């Protein structure tokens, strides 16, 4: 295994997978490494089939394909907690365990990065090259000879068409793309990373990386090593890496550092929250802060760290009826319906249940005028200098789960559809510090939700919306009391949860079912095709409720972007408008720290298009072509290069 | 998209070949599908055919069929109000029927007595839809289009034992009784099933999905019902207007959205769906539509009337614990229905599951001694309608290898059900719209049995399947619950099941052989060698069977009519290019259109319809449509020539 | 008809049997009320076949409520005859 | 524990316990089991501290509304329509 190398690729991400695989493949001479925390995710099956991906955020002490991040100290902002945000710890990063949604940004957000190479127009070939589209629209802004593929899966859920109907009772439109890079007001059947042929998740390291181990061998892959810091010339240059075992396991906990050295090229892509962390210890960040831990300053970027954004993520849970089809018992751990499932997979993935994310309808959405004035000062004034005169960009997304998205431990029996809700562009700024030069230590943490009162009514407004559409399911009966904003119990508000009825079901042998004493929810009455309805009324009380359940009950969403930001310097920015950092030579960072500002979007498609937009900007530096299409991506058939339907088995 | 060329209202079997054919002409002409139901698209409870009996069901679940009844109770009917299914969801029928194969004759089509719509002026597009699997001794089939017809992936040991029956009745075999020349003889009945795949042949996957796979031209919109078309000052068809499938909007407002089409409107909504768009969009029966308070576009009363059908009749018969069936899986038996699940997905070109489970059949046709104890009524109608009409079969009869029934209302162990239905009933219902609103009931009426002629042959059909029945291997009685209301001591009265297929069904029952309460009269236990002769009837017999008629008769979901294709002042709708009366750029393209019935379950003929109506607009808008259509999903490549089973 | 006044009156009663009563006239008022959906749903909740109308074999029964109001049953001329022949057909030791 | 009972319940302590030593002023045991609707339970296993107030202020009635024996009356609990009970069931919990 070399000890030098032209490029090293920090981070295995989406991001350094599409720079790591694009450059290696742009020239068989050129030796390049990639450099990743976490184990090696080729062909294991709790990688790549889709279905499973839930698991991977378990804080359970076993699962170890995730990092958690705990906010150092409590907010005032989320009512005194501690706020926790996870990230991807294996090859591939996000895309090895994601929920697989497919979502691309609006056409501003791109233009809104105010840098010249990054228009939508600059990139819209890039976002066509990444992709395998493979699924009906009517428009062109797809690809179709990429290695990224996205379908509808194998199988769409009821549940997704039952959302849409209400979704269209309440005045969202249906389209057949919400992802046209047009539209911020609208409701589609979701697309997910997963091949429709072969039933795999299409995360990034078999796309970009393994396709070109496999036909070359000028691609090294070191897994399984975090990336303590880059090493430096005399005049700022990057000159080579160090690296350390994922696990401080070594004899007295002595640091066992490997250096391998770049001749031409360091890229950092190991997130948001990792490539911070690796300039500071490596001399390049806050200067006090490097100065109070005895890092030699090489460049002082204060806005190394700073600027932390996110998407805000908010989980409405319904009860629905027994002869509905949700993930529930499967995320149980029913061993016969995970053995049905394993099996339909395994026998034909083309049309497989675990083919999917089961996240299979949404929409973007935009407030009428009629819901500003609902809403308060503060965001009027964010919509007034941020959204008003910006109509593609969505205020919030919500989303439908064909199950509950919780612990199954503090839910009780029976079947759930979660509303799964996010923030699209948050005014509200956190921040990420090392707190030591050693690699193995906790850095500070602040994921600053909610420090801008801003955010709070888009969320509170969403609540309302997702409960209209989930009150008007057929699926619907009733609200999870236990998990929704504490309500005044008398309330025209307050919640209704399961009737009777379903609850005889769940257990008809039970000596409990009915029992009033508790007082503890108000049932349902049982489920009418023929009912009437009418919206939910809201006091004051009610939106204190529902401002209090976002303060307690708001998350990330994974989206992290934003720590090592492209503007100019004296604006804090940290990088170049070809991802160079400021103050250094043969150092980039691509990956989603680079975005200046938010994308109102899941940013998976986002990671990989800053890769390939990497990859274009490194190659055309090192006189270097990028090929089109990439190496064949193992398991996938031999695409086609234009719009075709599902092939023979 | 706001405004497009040409928009399809109803994505039945017929608005899938007219949006599918015209996208795929012309790339640059944007057409709209709405689809009141939801997309079928890759649904296992659509692509997989032997679970199709499960969409009629009333359970409350089931949302994929809308049901109508009968305003008022029928004295025909003695006292019922009749229920008439149709499909509400994309790929209409063909996405939850039957599946079975059938082709009208040669004959009905020449007696539309219209231009453009002959038999001959048709072999050409019957052909073009089809991509036929399975052996036949004649060129009437097509094999490069997109709609899959196959004998499925496994043919039930019942079917065989049928056409022996059959046989010893004097009806006989054919090779394929599809043929357009055929009106009495007995098959292996086919199905709109993919051989290869075991997929169902629904047309929205044929000829929509297809299309939108590689091109950008063709839009659909599901769970949008069609309420209303919208008119120039001179009666122009200038767009459409759809509602949410639910009517779940705050406080139950009507929340509609318009469309335009700069071209062509096509109402596709089926035979009870279009009169009521067009009545509702001012194109109907002037009267009706001045009391609904609706501005009156073109005067046409035909719109609602003459609604025609097949009438089903469902004779059970018990059979051997050993016999294959599907009551079982149809009871929700678990073991059953996992091996037959997992057995379809693991090899579907030879799965029980890629089946509809009728497997055999005949069209039927009465000899001269069959004629004379028919009366009078059906002999007005045979001289005026069949003598000299030879093509044409009274009564279809088929073999289901399972009861069609509720489970719920049967006793335990195995059943077959000959399925039959009247080929050319003369009875006529209708259907009228009640509200403007979209979602409110409309008046209704089957009409079924008002004409007294539609007895005499599904008294015979009872009568002479009884026989094909009584002498299978696998006959062990007739159900006395679900028969007619003979004598106990008629030689016509049923014989049950005997005692020794019941203690098989409960080896450690307690009740199995117990007279007490006299509920039937058992069957011998069977023999390979009894002898068995015709059941003779009276004429007490006779009445006991047009009760069991009267009480029992059904659709066929083989509804047609509504906008008959004939001049005005006969009660017209429709011209002979299908376009309605007294507007422009409006054309009625689905079943409504046939002005007589056809001796075929009738998603061949709507396919039918659908192909035509596509050439017909085509030439108006001056495009070519493309043969051989875009590749149909998950569909092996198809050769154009007729071939065997592949790898 | 006492007893199936006894019948119509209990908490259990579902339904009546129409295989096993007497030959009523569809329309007579007294023709049987077989079972009712939300029972039959119970006995094969994963089954294709509960609550398919074609055959019009039996007059489902409506759901039970505890309130419903219960007049007794009025049997024609017609009616007696059917209860009549039905005696004559499943009288027994 | 008097102490921080507040006035209300005070003052009836002062009336109908201060010199009754052998009253208890709750009740309090361990149903090894939820006593409550499983179907609003998470899974798992539990107990519950069963508790009630052994001598409530608070005062009902019921009273009929008819001559017909099987017309709901009216009714009130009366639970908790007198402070003094709320301190006592707050120091149960
Ligand atoms: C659970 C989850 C759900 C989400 N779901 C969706 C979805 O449904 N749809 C969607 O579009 N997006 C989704 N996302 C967001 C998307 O996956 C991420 O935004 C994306 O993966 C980030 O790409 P990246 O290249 O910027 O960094 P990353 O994906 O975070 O990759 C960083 C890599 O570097 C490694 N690393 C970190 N530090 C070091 C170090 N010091 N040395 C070496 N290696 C290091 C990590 O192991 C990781 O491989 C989700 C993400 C997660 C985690
Ligand atoms: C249960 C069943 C079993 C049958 N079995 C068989 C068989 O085995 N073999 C066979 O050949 N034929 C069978 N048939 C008959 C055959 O399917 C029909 O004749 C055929 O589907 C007719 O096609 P169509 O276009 O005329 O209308 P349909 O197929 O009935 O489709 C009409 C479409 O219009 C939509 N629609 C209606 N009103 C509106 C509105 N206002 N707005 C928007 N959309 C609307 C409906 O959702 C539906 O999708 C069966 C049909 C059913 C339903």
């Amino acid at each position: 295994h070399p000890e030098e190398v032209d490029v090293i690729v920090c981070g295995g991400g989406p991001a350094g997978c599409v720079v790591a695989g694009r450059l290696a493949y742009a020239d068989p001479t050129l030796k390049v490494m990639l450099i990743e925390g976490g184990a090696n995710n080729r062909d294991d099956p709790w990688v790549y089939r889709p279905g499973i991906y839930v698991r991977n955020m378990q804080r359970n002490g076993i699962n170890d394909k995730a990092t958690f991040y705990t906010d150092t100290m409590a907010s005032s902002y989320l009512r005194g907690r501690r706020s926790i945000v996870p990230c991807a710890n294996i090859l591939g990063g996000g895309s090895s365990i994601n929920s697989q949604m497919y979502t691309r940004a609006s056409a501003s957000d791109w233009d809104d990065f105010k840098t010249e190479g990054w228009t939508c127009k600059d990139l819209l070939p890039l976002m066509k090259r990444l992709e395998n589209y493979q699924k009906p629209c009517n428009n062109d802004t797809h690809g179709y000879d990429g290695p990224i593929a996205i379908s509808n899966g194998g199988q769409i859920m009821p549940v997704a068409q039952d959302f849409l109907r209400a979704a269209h009772a309440i005045g969202v439109p249906y389209s057949d793309d919400i992802q046209d890079l047009t539209t911020a007001h609208g409701a589609e059947i979701w697309a997910k990373y997963i091949n429709r042929h072969t039933g795999r998740r299409s995360d990034a390291a078999t796309a970009y990386v393994h396709s070109v181990m496999d036909v070359q061998d000028n691609l090294f892959l070191r897994c399984n090593a975090r990336v303590s810091r880059v090493l430096f010339d005399d005049n700022n240059k990057a000159v080579g890496v160090a690296y350390v075992p994922s696990r401080n396991r070594t004899h007295g906990g002595k640091l066992h550092e490997t250096i391998v050295k770049a001749r031409k090229m360091v890229v950092l892509s190991s997130g948001t929250l990792g490539t911070p962390q690796i300039l500071e210890r490596s001399g390049v960040g806050n200067g006090e802060l490097l100065r109070q831990l005895g890092i030699k300053i090489v460049s002082d970027l204060p806005g190394v760290g700073e600027q932390y954004q996110d998407h805000y993520t908010t989980l409405s849970i319904y009860r629905v009826s027994n002869e509905s089809i949700t993930t529930d018992d499967f995320l149980r751990g029913v061993k016969d319906v995970q053995r049905e499932l394993f099996t339909e997979w395994e026998v034909s993935p083309e049309k497989a249940r675990l083919s999917s994310n089961a996240i299979d309808a949404g929409f973007k959405i935009r407030p009428t005028e009629e819901e500003l004035k609902e809403m308060g000062p503060e965001f009027n004034e964010l919509w007034n200098r941020y959204f008003k005169d910006k109509p593609d960009k969505p205020v919030m997304f919500g989303s439908i789960v064909a199950g509950a998205y919780a612990d199954h431990t503090l839910l009780p029996p029976g079947k759930y559809i979660t509303m799964f809700q996010y923030l699209e562009y948050p005014a509200s700024r956190g921040k990420i510090h090392i707190k030591s030069q050693n690699p193995y230590v906790e850095p500070f943490f602040d994921s600053g939700f909610m420090n801008n009162k801003a955010d709070f009514a888009p969320i509170r407004w969403s609540y309302k919306k997702t409960r209209e559409v989930a009150r008007r399911m057929d699926a619907f009966r009733g609200e999870l009391t236990s998990h929704h904003p504490r309500f005044h119990p008398a309330s025209p508000a307050a919640c209704k949860d399961i009737d009777i009825e379903t609850a005889k079901q769940i257990y008809p042998d039970g000596l409990t079912v009915g029992i009033h004493m508790g007082s503890w929810h108000q049932p349902s009455e049982p489920y009418k095709h023929d009912k009437v309805i009418e919206d939910i009324p809201y006091t004051e009380e009610d939106d204190k409720a529902i401002d209090d359940w976002v303060a307690d009950h708001v998350e990330t969403t994974w989206h992290s972007l934003g720590t090592c930001a492209m503007k100019p310097r004296e604006q804090g920015g940290v990088v170049d408008k070809r991802l160079n950092v400021y103050g250094t030579q043969n150092l980039k960072c691509v990956d989603l720290s680079i975005c200046p500002d938010n994308l109102g979007t899941n940013t998976y498609s986002s990671a990989l298009l800053v890769g390939e937009k990497g990859a274009d900007l490194i190659a055309e530096e090192l006189g270097l072509k990028i090929k089109t299409p990439h190496a064949p991506v193992p398991h996938a058939p031999v695409p086609t290069g234009r719009p075709a339907t599902q092939q023979v088995r």
